[PDB]
């Protein structure tokens, strides 16, 4: 029925059947209730693209997709590390990382906002870089984002799953790919194919280019063995037509955006489902 629904289910199915499983090494993650060792069965480098002609969100179950924009604007937008600020908004996905300084740490929104690009006499962040490079030179190959410093690794509460994203500008079409070295399928992958195709619709907004391909790209393709059960469910359900995503034209500067300049619409889908968070 939908690009992401098929696509997603077949890379489910495939850990499913043919994944490997780490039950026998000291894994990094434990169970957000017992605090028991938390394992996964996975695959390596998968690979999910999109034309655009529809909004990447999944149907067989609902999606807090207000949730993940907000997050993206915590930290492209607002580019910041304070799991406060996102309280505020009223997100908690990201309390269970919360440093004793409210922070996650030197790592995604504190990155992007670090001015260490030289651009005309003066320093900018990797976010202003790009957007003043994909205006004045389209044909660089070197319109990249890195959220993995290797500097400062050490510093970050949780290195970042999805690190990177590169554009390109081709035919007047803004084309992004993006990568995670690490994918939790149930929990952070519906979130982060939604949350990046939203970016590339934004950026391309306040740039003037029309929309180009989206690539999602995995390294660690996973999915935690609590959540099998639940994923097997979700796969058997019915799926609906993509819904539509309306973005306020009135925006011309990324940084005017707010959560009420989106709007999902028609977004038809399953039932919640719960799974449990390995931190
Ligand atoms: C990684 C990342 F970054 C993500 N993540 C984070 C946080 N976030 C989140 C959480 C949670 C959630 C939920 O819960 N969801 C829900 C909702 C409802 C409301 O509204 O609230 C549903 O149901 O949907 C969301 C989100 C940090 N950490 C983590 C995460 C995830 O996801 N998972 C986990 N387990 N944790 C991104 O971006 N992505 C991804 O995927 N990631 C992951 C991968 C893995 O698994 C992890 C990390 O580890 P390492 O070992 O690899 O480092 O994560």
């Amino acid at each position: 029925m939908t690009q992401f629904d098929k696509q997603y289910n077949s890379i489910i199915k495939d850990i499913i059947n043919n994944g490997i499983s780490d039950e026998e090494f000291d894994v990094r993650t434990k169970w957000d209730s017992d605090g028991t060792p938390a394992h996964t069965l996975s695959v390596i480098s998968k690979q999910m693209r999109f034309d655009n002609s529809e909004v990447p969100i999944l149907t067989t179950k609902k999606v807090a997709w207000k949730t993940a924009i907000k997050e993206l604007l915590w930290i492209w937008q607002l580019k910041s590390n304070d799991v406060n600020d996102l309280n505020m908004m009223g997100v908690h996905i990201w309390d269970q990382w919360k440093q004793e300084d409210g922070t996650i740490g030197h790592a995604y929104g504190f990155q992007l906002g670090k001015k260490n690009r030289s651009l005309n006499g003066e320093k900018v962040d990797q976010v202003d870089y790009l957007l003043h490079q994909l205006k004045n030179n389209p044909s660089s190959r070197r319109h990249i984002t890195m959220l993995w410093n290797p500097d400062e690794l050490d510093a970050m509460a949780l290195t970042p799953c999805v690190y990177e994203t590169q554009w390109y500008v081709k035919h007047g079409k803004l084309h992004l790919e993006v990568r995670a070295r690490s994918n939790d399928m149930a929990l952070g992958n519906p979130f982060n194919v939604f949350q990046y195709n939203v970016l590339q619709r934004m950026i391309a907004q306040v740039t003037g280019y029309e929309l180009g391909e989206y690539i999602f790209n995995i390294g660690d393709c996973h999915v935690y063995t609590r959540h099998i059960d639940n994923l097997k469910i979700q796969m058997e359900r019915e799926q609906f037509e993509a819904p539509e995503l309306w973005i306020n034209p009135e925006v011309k500067d990324f940084y005017d955006f707010t959560i009420d300049d989106f709007k999902l619409i028609n977004y038809k889908h399953g039932d919640k489902l719960l799974f449990e968070v390995a931190v």
